[PDB]
């Protein structure tokens, strides 16, 4: 799943586009909820938020390291058959 660095310049762009609706605005920056995020896998081939993105912001993230098959799992489980 993705996360959103620093960098993050809170333009909303990323928001309505997530087709899992896993990021949203919080304490300073806009914030992906790892539980959420399946990278977009099922739905595009490549994250949509990336593509929005102005600056590039988003990111792998590290602590929140999944498989393709684990994000697709994620996927199916979320929207389902
Ligand atoms: S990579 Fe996809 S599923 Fe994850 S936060 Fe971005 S738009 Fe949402
Ligand atoms: S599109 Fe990029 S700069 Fe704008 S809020 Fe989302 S992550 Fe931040």
């Amino acid at each position: 799943a993705l996360l959103i660095t620093k960098k993050c310049i809170n333009c909303d762009m990323c928001e309505p586009e997530c087709p899992n609706e896993a990021i949203s605005m919080g304490d300073h920056i806009y914030e992906i909820n790892s539980d959420k995020c399946t990278e977009c896998v099922g739905h595009y081939e490549t994250p949509t938020c990336q593509k929005v993105c102005p600056i590039p912001n988003t990111i792998v993230k590290d602590p929140a390291h999944v498989e393709t098959e684990e994000q697709l799992w994620d996927k199916f489980v979320l929207m389902h058959h």
